[PDB]
Parts: structure tokens; C-alpha cells; sequence
């Protein structure tokens, strides 16, 4: 049975409990912390692409009134984000699963940009998910996981200090 589990849960945690935040740039900005993903039951020998991307967790804009984040009343559409590709991709099951698979190199930016960088839109809130996608093999297949733990809002700055001082504290 494919097992795939949050590294360091206790620490997304911390952030989750006062609003998870994560700074976009025009040139994107990486993410701390890291998403960090173990994984089990995969077949060691066979042959895997590590895919991510961020669902819109809901269709509102965000905003921080008084010490506190509230979503506007007027909801629109959430396109789908752009899926960033793990570097070590494609890879042996076994590769994947002798050490956490970490993201630790995707940029996050507000502006549509050349290659690499995942687009979001600003004060939208975000749930991280992964796609481990079996590659070369007759049969193609997909499986997915989300990490509510790991959600955020994109901010261009940080707006919650409590999210600050855990940010600078951890890294
Ligand atoms: C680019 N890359 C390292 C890939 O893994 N590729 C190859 C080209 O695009 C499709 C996929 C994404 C996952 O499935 C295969």
C-alpha cells in the first residue's frame, strides 16, 4: 500500500494555528517551511516523476482586518496552479523513498514568469497537494495527496508578526 506522510507535522502545525503565510515576489520567493513528504509502498524499481501544485482551498479574497484574516464576499473562480516538477524527476521508486522527498527549490511569485516559478494570486489561501505520477511502465498512473496542515495565504509581506517570529525562529 502507497503510504505518503507529512514530515516535520508538528512544526506546520505551529503555522497552521495562527494562519499559515508565505511571501510571493515578482521573481519568486521559496517556501519555508519546506513541504517534506516520506513515502512508502511504492515499487522500488519502478520508475516515478514527483509532481507539485496549490488548490485554491476556497474562491475568496483575503484580507487582515483588526489582527485578523477574513475572506471578501465576492468569490470568483480558482484556476488550477501550474505544477512544479521535482528535480530528481523521474526516479526509481527506491530514490524516492530512502530519504523525505523535499521541495525546497520552488519559487513562488505573483507575476506570470519564464520557467520554474509557481504563479498564485496574492491573498488567496492555498492548499499544497502532490501528484507521484509512475513514468516509463506500460501503465501510467497517478496518485494524489493533499496536506491541510500546509495551507497558507500568499501575502507580499507578512501581515500576522506571530507568523513572522516562527518564520525567523525555525529557519
Ligand atoms: C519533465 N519531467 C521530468 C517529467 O517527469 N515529465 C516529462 C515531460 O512532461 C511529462 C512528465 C511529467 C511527469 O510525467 C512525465
Amino acid at each position: 500500500e502507497l503510504r505518503v506522510g507529512l514530515e516535520e507535522s508538528e512544526l506546520w502545525l505551529r503555522f497552521k494555528e495562527l494562519t499559515n503565510e508565505m511571501i510571493v515576489t515578482k521573481n519568486g520567493r521559496r517556501m519555508f517551511p519546506v513541504l517534506k513528504v516520506n513515502v512508502s509502498g511504492l515499487d522500488p524499481n519502478a520508475m516515478y516523476s514527483f509532481l507539485l501544485d496549490f488548490v485554491a482551498a476556497d474562491n475568496h479574497r483575503w484580507k487582515y482586518v483588526n489582527g485578523e484574516w477574513v475572506p471578501g464576499g465576492k468569490p470568483e473562480p480558482q484556476a488550477p496552479s501550474c505544477v512544479y516538477i521535482h528535480p530528481d524527476s523521474p526516479n526509481f521508486g527506491a530514490h524516492w523513498m530512502k530519504a523525505p522527498v523535499s521541495f525546497s527549490k520552488v519559487k513562488l511569485t505573483n507575476k506570470l514568469n519564464g520557467g520554474g516559478q509557481i504563479m498564485l494570486n496574492s491573498l488567496h489561501k492555498y492548499e499544497p497537494r502532490i501528484h507521484i505520477v509512475r513514468v516509463g511502465g506500460p501503465q501510467r498512473m497517478i496518485t494524489s495527496h493533499c496536506f491541510p496542515e500546509t495551507q497558507f495565504i500568499a501575502v507580499t509581506a507578512y501581515q500576522n508578526e506571530e507568523i513572522t517570529a516562527l518564520k525567523i525562529k525555525y529557519n
